[PDB]
């Protein structure tokens, strides 16, 4: 038995659980991008080694919200971390979905947090989690509106370069 | 059609353009003030820079609203910048009142925020604004009290002298 | 009444109070042209950096004219900012329309100090003003001319991306 | 017969040895407000360096009229220098209206360059005088200001001390 945990409900250690079983998976779909864009038919390595670092980052949220469970009392449970399957506007559309659905659970997580009087909780995942949601999806929705303005060929290696560059 | 926004309610979007209208008009009097005390007839150079500079930090909010309103997929609207209209405390008296203004159009962007279940919103205008809202507040009402203390005249001019070397 | 004014005609301190108007108001295009391309959807960093510091540098401009209205014993009086409305050669269009109607104020504002023997003015306008206004304006011009050459889409971007490193 | 002089009217080369005189004569009365404050029953002691350092720039600006007549291929004619005459109001505003009569002097310097069509000679004292002069009168007329808000006695003093670290 917890000898720290404290106003920290089941629902709130639950959704934890469940949101560190997301950022895993993001993690897992972020690899595979980077596994794809690394292939030596396709050759944009601006975007496998982005793929790649935003593969660690997800991994790193993981970890931070295992370090918050644990903080605050609760136990971590694991969970499967389920396979995942122009190409470079494709991912990019595809890791925009994701940072969304990232995003739509950390509310989910965000409002179990408020029904359970838990403000430390709500506080952390808006300050440590939502605040660079946000700022994460409006950078990737940039990528996607500047690979359809350089249109496919040419453009997408320009701005895969670039990427790789910065 | 926006690729960012999500969970960002028109009302959120619209207390955002209103705000980023508060502190340029809070910005456009600042500017006043700094004209003001800068007249050679008046020559309370520490009043005018203090006022120069409150003038370049509230459109800096106003910049950092813009920069929020389209991170959030929002976007920015941009309205008329009214004309604004002892001299050193009435000057300081009417900074507090501006400050408080702004203060009170922030807590109904935050509860515009609230009531729109907008959490991400709610904690930038809670961390990035109403934290630096109330300091400014206190820190304008100690000018307001010290400028009462020191009476007309030597002790004016000896507080401007003073935020001159601050 | 001023204790430093000396030669200095009311249609000069008219006019100059009309040029900060002018200032402000282009210094208010800027920032909406700076709003709109950091959109999400349109994702051009490199003319919304290069138009949010167009916004500063404007004000600037006014900031000095408030500082000249004073220097001179004049009084500053203050006018509303009125609100402003391929993308990026339309908006480059716009701003070298801009800078030339600045411009256009500007020599108004120097026939009127050449018809009151203003000799001082006149060369302030002449000295801080009008020579970096026709290097603005040719600057602008370059601009106008490559993102014709560039075409919509890749060179587009291409020239932005160059705007943000430059 | 002058090897360099061109389009150097003779009304040109009589309005600077008539300035150069005005320059001398205002820095003959700094000496003399120098040497007042200087008294050990005055003891004013920023205000005597204040006035000291006003009196070498003023020398300072005869010295270029000097060079300048010369460089035009001009000859420098002197002038006598005829003797000068709460205290610290008084000074400061005997040195305002020093400061307008030499401006006077400059407009009607700049006045005869203009109508002897001398650009150069105009733009001389527009550039290298007339700026100063206004500036130079914005800032007395400031010290004018904050010795009559300061009054008598104690903030007379005061005013002084921040000349003398100023
Ligand atoms: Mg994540
Ligand atoms: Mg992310
Ligand atoms: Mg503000
Ligand atoms: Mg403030
Ligand atoms: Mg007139
Ligand atoms: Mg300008
Ligand atoms: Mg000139
Ligand atoms: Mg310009
Ligand atoms: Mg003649
Ligand atoms: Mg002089
Ligand atoms: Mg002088």
């Amino acid at each position: 038995v917890s000898l720290a945990r404290q106003n920290y409900a089941d629902d709130s250690e639950s959704a934890i659980n469940e949101q560190i079983n997301v950022e895993y998976n993001v993690s897992y779909v972020y690899h595979a991008l980077f596994a794809y864009f690394d292939r030596d038919n396709i050759a944009l390595k601006g975007l496998a080694k982005f793929f790649k670092e935003s593969s660690e980052e997800e991994r790193e949220h993981a970890e931070q919200l295992i370090k918050y469970q644990n903080i605050r009392g609760g136990r971590v449970v694991l969970h499967p971390i389920t396979s995942p399957p122009g190409d470079a506007l494709y991912a990019m559309e595809l890791a925009l979905s994701l940072e969304k659905l990232t995003n739509e659970k950390l509310l989910h997580v965000h409002s179990v947090a408020d029904r359970n009087n838990d403000p430390q909780l709500a506080d952390f995942i808006e300050s440590e989690f939502l605040y660079e949601q946000v700022k994460s999806i409006k950078k990737i929705a940039e990528y996607v509106a500047q690979l359809r303005l350089v249109g496919k060929g040419h453009g997408v290696w320009h701005f895969d370069q670039k990427l790789l560059h910065d």
